[PDB]
Formats: C-alpha cells, sequence, structure tokens
C-alpha cells in the first residue's frame, strides 16, 4: 500500500522476530529513512503492546535519540515506523575501525550515549537492549540511540541494567578490535565476576563502576555525567 507507493526500498538493515528494518527513500521529500516493519493483528493485546513503541517515540525529542517521523498500519497485517536514517557507521563498525586510539572522540561519543540514556531514563523508560549495532552515528559524527549478544545483558528490575550494557560498550570503545569471537567471549566474560593485560586509569574506574553485579552499586546516567571521572 502506502509503503510500496510512497517509498523505494534500498537496503535491508536487519531481520528477526521483531520483523525487519529497511533503509527506504520517500519518493516525494526525496530523503532516506529507517523504517521498522512489524507484523500485527488489529484490536489485539499484542497490537496495543507494540503501538506503545509509537506513542513512546512520538514524544522523545533529544539530539542523541533517533528522530521519529511517522507510523501507520496497512493491509491489517503490518505496522511501519519511519525514523531518521543516520548516514555514517553503527558504533559497532566505528569501534572495529580503531575508535580506541581516538580518546577525545571516544569520550565525546560516551558522554553522548550517557546524555541519551539520562533523557529516556528521566521519561521513565528502560532501553533493555543497548549494544553497539543499536547505536548510530549521523553525518556530523553524533551518537543516536535506536533499537530493532547475551554479553551486554545484566546478570539480574530497574533502569541501571542500561548502565551495565554501557560499561561493556565503553570497554569495547576503549580497547582494540577483538577480531575473533573466542577473544571477544574470553575478554568480556572476564569483566563479569566478584580486564585484559594490554589495558586508561579513568576509563577503568568508569567501567568497573558500571559492571557491578548488584545494580544498586552502579551509578545512574545523570550520576556519572556529574561524577568527575569524565572531562
Ligand atoms: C522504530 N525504531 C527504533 N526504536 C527505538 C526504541 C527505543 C529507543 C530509545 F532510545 F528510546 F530506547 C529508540 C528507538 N529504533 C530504530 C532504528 C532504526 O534504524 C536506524 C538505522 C540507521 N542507520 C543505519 O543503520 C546505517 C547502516 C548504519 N539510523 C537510524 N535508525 C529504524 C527504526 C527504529
Amino acid at each position: 500500500s502506502r509503503y510500496f507507493i510512497e517509498f523505494e526500498e534500498l537496503q535491508l538493515l536487519g531481520k528477526g522476530a521483531f520483523g525487519a528494518v529497511i533503509k527506504v527513500q520517500n519518493k516525494l521529500d526525496g530523503c532516506c529513512y529507517a523504517v521498522k516493519r512489524i507484523p500485527i493483528n488489529p484490536a489485539s493485546r499484542q497490537f496495543r503492546r507494540i503501538k506503545g513503541e509509537v506513542t513512546l517515540l512520538s514524544r522523545l525529542h533529544h539530539e542523541n535519540i533517533v528522530r521519529y517521523y511517522n507510523a501507520w498500519i496497512e493491509n491489517v497485517h503490518y505496522l511501519y515506523i519511519q525514523m531518521e536514517y543516520c548516514e555514517a557507521s553503527t558504533l559497532r563498525d566505528t569501534i572495529d575501525q580503531g575508535l580506541y586510539r581516538d580518546t577525545v572522540r571516544l569520550w565525546r561519543l560516551f558522554r553522548e550515549i550517557l546524555d541519551g540514556l539520562a533523557y529516556i531514563h528521566e521519561k521513565g523508560m528502560i532501553h533493555r537492549n543497548l549494544k553497539p549495532v543499536n547505536i548510530f552515528l549521523d553525518s556530523d559524527d553524533h551518537v543516536k540511540i535506536g533499537d530493532f549478544a547475551a554479553l551486554y545483558v545484566s546478570p539480574e528490575y530497574n533502569q541501571k541494567v542500561d548502565l551495565f550494557s554501557l560499561g561493556i560498550i565503553f570497554f569495547e570503545m576503549s580497547y582494540h578490535p577483538m577480531v575473533t569471537a573466542s577473544e571477544r567471549i574470553f575478554v568480556l566474560n572476564q569483566l563479569r565476576d566478584p580486564f585484559p593485560e594490554d589495558f586508561h586509569a579513568k576509563q577503568k574506574s568508569v567501567i568497573s563502576w558500571l559492571l557491578n553485579h548488584d545494580p544498586a552499586k552502579r551509578p545512574t546516567a545523570t550520576e556519572l555525567l556529574k561524577s568527575e571521572l569524565l572531562p
């Protein structure tokens, strides 16, 4: 319907149970967007659940959160969510391209993830799914948090599970690309406990704080910005 008429599909960005995310181009305004396509039944319990994401995103306005544009339902079957398309890399790709050498950049991008966490936490939300493929960089190199592997998830509920994820993400941002999985799995599992040898005093302090098993002993996003471990 509307989607096949008004847009041209460009690239599949992601595929799962959640449905699909497709990079599209609006034929009229000529811009690129990131559109989430979710299968749906009208007037259902699961419908009212997923529409919740739409009413959430339509009220987020932060420079470090993926902009919302529109949401609609087509033939019964499908819910489409139209969001800004961030042109540059995923944080994932940015990290693997040697982000770790670029410390002034690395601390800006961290502080930008934190500003995005604090905003959505102040609005009552929990992300639940923060990880490097769900963080985006725009054409000015600014962080934008989105959402469409067990190693980003808190052992344990509450908002501080996002700050555990962030601790894993920030370690990866601060360290060299781990090209093999078995290296990733080893180094990351040894941040969960009661750190690799080629490790950065202030980086280390921040991560240890965020990787506390007990969420009560982790900081809030606003706590950490106000902490003097950043500059
Ligand atoms: C509907 N929807 C959501 N939901 C959502 C939920 C919660 C929050 C929270 F922060 F508040 F929790 C934020 C957003 N996230 C989406 C991300 C989407 O994909 C992209 C892709 C790109 N670019 C690239 O992939 C190029 C190739 C590297 N840029 C922006 N968005 C598409 C739809 C999304």
